């Protein structure tokens, strides 16, 4: 021993974490798409010489937590009108899944409850165990959802999970758009998924990382999230504006919260502020500004509202022509499930056997699971990609 | 009948903080003496705050750039932001860049670079998921530290002497007693330069006691650098703690901040740099604090990163940044000067050297509770409890009045 040893000696090397692999939207040619209302309302913010750079206060932008809670939530919001909903500006979906679960872990089901079960989507999406797992939680579960053999909703399952969690427990439900899978509950499943949830005291945190974005309407997008408001529920909703808006590097969420009256809002949103700063401070500008100004101004948010249909009927037309070209190719085994789903992202059918097929043989990269990102599905390789899934599923 | 409880019913209301409701008093007051000393980042001689020209300037480039996209960062976030940053803290002809043997994080702000920082240390630091490692802030430090590092899972923080009432500066003994008695490994969280809250810094030869005791009972440094080049308008002085350090051989963090060198607070960039012995080990620690990012805020924002990126990455840009630090690091050094020489000039009982051999925005006046007191109540000059000022909010129209009301103050107070 020449030298003293490094504090870092020991720290190991952390596990390795056509392309349908990618995880963003992207054009016919195969490129990113800054939204045409997005680069207007960046213009506007340069030629704002009045904007200064001091910190936002530590919620964040007044105008971005009030105009995201309302595209949640609904302009006439009952629980708007009441006063009972609060907004933190959040670093992306994931910052406000953070905020939401640190908060949960300290004052939910008792104080510092980590016991609490956080039940999650089988699958769901990849980072969601680790974000609550940080967050002190000893008990993270899972609920059925994908049926492999019907290629759908195990909705029974889903059920039958939902009737044995213990009281209070914790739930993470996608809003729409599931990830991975693409699969949704259709309104009456949500109904029944309810009303298990309100008789059993099941806390819904959703995560609504597609709104709009997922059918190409954000009314519908958003029912879900209306309706337990209606029946009742006090719950989180943690929003991403990464995909909808494609400002996936500016780190826009926020975390709306509803309560059943306005005084809890002031209490956990005082809470909330604690653990922001100690986190990250105060939220960025940039992106929190696009997004502000975009939907506080009527025509800005019809141009974006355009903008994401435009990025949703490239999907469902990518979804439909797959679908007609993996029929008429002869191809076994049903595939309604590719129009059945909504979003970006499609759970196949395939297993990783043939998906290794497709990775050697073919050169289309796709995950084990068989999920593929239909926006790298273009008008030139569809019947390339077509015709060697129809491969894939009938020699190996 | 009854509808249930909320949820929510038993979570309490926080605390409410001191420095928002000093500041929501300021604004109230009617008076048109009225000061706000209190206020916690750069502000013009017009009390306004102050938008860098070369920012101006980046940003219109970055406006009229329609080839910038808004994809993902890598996690880690952007390469030439974190090359920069590194550089900028190391010095171009640092040992440890030459050798590979440097990472750097970008991260949401300074608070975000201490936040990555402590929840690594938390878990890989001195044993596997060590929550016991004492880890010793000074007295009195920044407002928010405490707190970042209790959240990261640490049991067990502690102070250092630092600020000594009696003499207005540091209490150089009481440091390095607490130096000596603390336990091997414990982790220490050092300014780099610009305390805050107190001004107060060590000189070199101090900081070389510091370094003396801490090489010899393997205590680990985290800088905080929050203020390089805003402090003195030499980037390098403003360093050269940090470089010191490395020159001993330390292994070490240091948690950089762009909000007040930059102006850039809302845009939310920092840059945590690692200093390891070794180059192979920045990889497997890269790879930790990508898990950390990847479940806090899964990467980081483009826009001040770019900002910084560019600026940094450009001689021309540079050479306008510095000019644009060095005004504002002139500004406070007026103001500490002009303050003192009118607090001398009242024979203002006490010493005041203080006021100019402190460094950066922020000063430990001396002044005692009530005679804050006085002068929020009885003057209308807002600032904290512990007297803590920020020269920023001096300016040659009130300072007159500011050191007539503290030599009120001193005189009738107490």
């Amino acid at each position: 021993g020449m030298a003293p040893p490094s504090v870092f000696a020991e720290v190991p090397q952390a596990q390795p974490v056509v392309n349908l692999g990618v995880g963003a939207y992207r054009t016919d040619d195969c490129q990113p798409w800054v939204l045409p209302v997005v680069r207007k309302v960046e213009q506007r913010i340069a030629n704002n010489s009045s904007l200064n750079h001091e910190y936002l206060p530590i919620l964040g932008l007044a105008e971005f937590r009030t105009c995201a809670s309302r595209l949640a939530l609904g302009d006439d919001s009952p629980a708007l009108q009441e006063k009972r909903v609060g907004g933190v500006q959040s670093l992306g979906g994931t910052g406000a899944l953070r905020i939401g679960a640190e908060f949960l872990a300290r004052w939910y089901n008792g104080t510092n409850n980590k016991d609490t079960p956080v039940y999650v989507s089988s699958p769901t999406w990849e980072n969601l165990n680790g974000v609550f797992t940080t967050a002190g939680f000893k008990d993270i579960r899972s609920y059925r959802y994908w049926d492999t053999e019907k290629r759908g909703l195990d909705l029974q399952g889903f059920l039958s999970d939902l009737e044995n969690a213990p009281e209070f427990s914790i739930f993470v439900l996608h809003a729409c758009a599931h990830n991975p899978t693409g699969t949704d509950p259709t309104p009456e499943q949500w109904k029944q998924i309810a009303s298990v949830m309100k008789r059993r005291f099941l806390f819904p945190f959703f995560d609504s990382a597609y709104q709009g974005f997922a059918s190409g309407n954000l009314e519908k997008d958003a029912w879900a999230i209306r309706y337990f408001v209606s029946e009742g529920f006090e719950l989180f909703c943690a929003q991403s504006f990464s995909k909808n808006f494609g400002l996936y590097n500016e780190r826009v969420g926020n975390l709306t919260v509803v309560a059943k009256e306005p005084d809890s809002i002031l209490r956990v949103l005082s809470q909330m502020q604690k653990i922001v700063r100690v986190t990250w401070s105060n939220p960025p500008a940039q992106g929190a500004r696009i997004v502000a100004r975009t939907l506080s101004d009527p025509e800005l948010f019809h141009e974006w509202t355009g903008n994401v249909k435009t990025m949703a009927d490239r999907i469902l037309s990518m979804r439909s022509e797959l679908r007609a070209r993996l029929e008429a190719l002869k191809t076994p085994g049903t595939w309604n499930h590719i129009t059945d789903q909504i979003g970006m992202f499609s759970f196949t059918g395939l297993n990783p056997k043939q998906v290794e097929y497709l990775i050697n043989q073919k050169h289309i990269y796709l995950l084990p699971s068989g999920r593929i990102n239909m926006c790298g599905l273009t008008t030139k390789n569809l019947d390339y990609v077509a015709t060697s899934i129809h491969e894939a599923v009938t020699k190996i």
